[PDB]
């Protein structure tokens, strides 16, 4: 009834967490990694979509940040402002991010809702051991660029629903897959301890992302488009330039971007098979802090 | 440019946190409490005020969280959407988060900003030592209800600032500290380790909060109006029937309300003192399950 400047979230009933769950006892001898996370609904392609799926991806993008560390996650928290007072999109939205937890063994340790345009706000906590954590700001000259997976699928999923790519029902059923639920490479990433030398998840695209790496590592980079593993239906287009510009740059891949010295090839190829990914070197990093990138027929562009 | 379902915060360089801050050490023995929270802008009563005030208030509701549970504060996350790019707001914003977080010994581990209507989310973090914890569901018949200072204030400053009190300039002068700048009890949460046998903060009003801690903890109250701790502007008009529900269930007061053993008073009542305190015992928790109040002429209501 009274208004004050601002309105804050309250234990929700349908998330169900027991006051007593905000208190945790970490590993002794392990270190914590955090992160914080904040979705907001974008009214320009509003997701009215099966809430289900939002809230598995919701958790989903936040375990990445953890993959990217090494870290094994172990807690989450969650609020949410919620547009109106929707029973359904609530039980729905609970179901799918308490089955993504389900499957990565975290516990929620916090679930309140408030009113208001549609925010999601998620922080995991995972653990380390000391030192043995991977960060995007310590990449090397002479390391392999790796990439843990197919790039693109997504953002071409993304731009048949939006009809500005045409794919068939059989091509977008199988994109479609990397868009609505992206599997995080957790236990890619707590195999990478003592063999990476930097990690990153790649959500805003291999140029963003390797980007943030070499702008905090004050190092550079050459990467061969021809390559980065590519799923069936992205290396079937991949001659077009609409697909090799979301192969290079497409949101919501999630897979890893990490650095490592060629010493550890055999390794981490060997790694990448017993995990069933489709990992490859696509460059290297080098001294000179530029991004060249080398197109299908090889030729540069910075 | 390209239109996803959601967008997601990032790295901001205001709030200047360094991606290696996501790892922390928690202090072997302890355990962590945790404490997520969702600010969501009021558009019937904007904030429209110094926001580095919003930003002071932010952390100062969290950091009460933390004192209500007796633990001690070391590590916070900030993540806001922002409604439009404003340089200064942010700023001005992120000075006194900073503010409050240097004056109670907080690290920000985490600071990510996106573009949406005004949504800030905090995460704290603190140390306690194994079972020591105070938690809201755990009070027992017989206990002595303390609350650990003025009530109302906070509202009564609200209400005159909304034309619907009339407060001189001079009263207002006074109750507006407590609304602005509500100082969170975080040391004597960790002394009330041992002695207080249940806890909850004051955030929406003594009549829901103590009645979270009745419902949690399948007990009943009995209260004295009289007894309750009021400013010098509140003890003034507190015959007015308008003031007495502002003491009892205004919002905003951030004191602790927590529950002890009638054989802890005086130790409790010392504390309180050493602190610099107003702190009053001002009721019983009873076995029937009810909550009663008494007003000023000591005649009960349900
Ligand atoms: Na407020
Ligand atoms: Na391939
Ligand atoms: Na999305
Ligand atoms: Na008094």
């Amino acid at each position: 009834l009274i208004q004050r400047y601002f309105r804050r979230a309250h234990p929700s009933a349908v998330l169900g967490v027991g006051d007593d769950a905000a208190l945790i006892q970490p590993s002794p001898g392990m270190e914590l990694a955090v992160s914080a996370d904040m979705l907001v609904a974008n009214t320009h392609f509003y997701p009215n979509i099966d809430p289900w799926l939002i809230g598995w991806k919701s958790l989903a993008v936040n375990i990445s940040d953890m993959a990217a560390m090494g870290a094994q996650p172990r807690w989450a928290t969650l609020t949410i402002a919620l547009p109106e007072a929707d029973e359904d999109w609530i039980s729905k939205f609970a179901a799918g991010f308490f089955a993504c937890a389900a499957q990565f063994d975290i516990a929620l340790i916090g679930g309140d809702t408030t009113r208001g345009p549609l925010t999601i706000s998620v922080q995991i906590m995972g653990e380390t051991p000391p030192g043995a954590s991977l960060l995007r700001s310590t990449a090397r000259a002479d390391d392999d660029i790796w990439v843990s997976g197919p790039l693109g699928d997504a953002a071409l999923a993304l731009a048949a629903i939006q009809g500005r790519y045409p794919l068939s029902d059989t091509e977008l059923a199988a994109c479609g897959k990397a868009l609505h639920q992206p599997q995080p490479r957790v236990v890619l990433g707590q195999a990478l301890r003592g063999l990476a030398h930097s990690a990153l998840d790649i959500s805003d695209g291999l140029l963003a992302d390797l980007g943030h790496i070499l702008e905090h590592s004050q190092v550079g980079a050459e990467v061969w488009l021809k390559a980065i593993p590519k799923s069936e239906v992205v290396s079937a287009h991949s001659q077009e330039v609409a697909i090799q510009k979301m192969i290079l740059s497409g949101g919501d891949d999630y897979e890893l971007c990490f650095t490592a010295s060629t010493q550890h090839r055999q390794q981490i190829a060997d790694i990448g098979r017993q995990l069933s990914l489709d990992m490859a070197v696509i460059g290297r990093i080098t001294d000179t802090q530029q991004l060249v990138i080398h197109g299908l027929d090889d030729a540069p562009l910075t």
